[PDB]
């Protein structure tokens, strides 16, 4: 009985399919055919994993490529019934819990959170007590 790192299986295939998901997106730029991968699978309870990393995704990048795509893909899953309201606000709410440096070491990212929070606002996706939840 050789080695023995944990009593357990492989089972964060899930967890690739949002990784490649917002990448492969963000390579050919197609909301349609991105939406298309999340439909084959009916898992409500770990989209909203997909959210957060999707937010989490441009808060680190440089530039607004990402941004209008992260936000515009949000976006378009929230109003195709795919990102209930209860889905965007817990996956808002782990921003506010889930930026350690991301905001005090490399000062930058805390503009684009502040940017994208408000953007949706406007997109009618969040309400005031999210949008107010966010740092201004």
């Amino acid at each position: 009985g050789p080695l023995g790192s944990g009593g357990q299986q492989p089972v964060n295939h899930l967890v690739k399919e949002i990784d490649m998901l917002l990448k492969e997106y963000l390579l050919s730029g197609d909301i349609s055919e991105a939406e298309h991968c999340l439909k084959e699978l009916e898992v409500p309870h770990f989209h909203h994993e997909l959210v957060y990393e999707a937010i989490v995704m441009v808060l680190e990048s440089t530039g607004e490529s990402a941004f209008k795509m992260i936000l515009d893909l949000l976006k378009s899953l929230w109003k195709s019934s795919t990102i209930t309201i209860d889905q965007m606000k817990r996956g808002y709410e782990r921003i506010y819990n889930e930026i350690p440096d991301i905001n005090l070491d490399v000062p930058h990212s805390y503009s684009v959170l502040e940017r994208f929070v408000e953007e949706c606002f406007q997109a009618g996706i969040i309400s005031k007590q999210l949008r107010d939840l966010c740092p201004s």
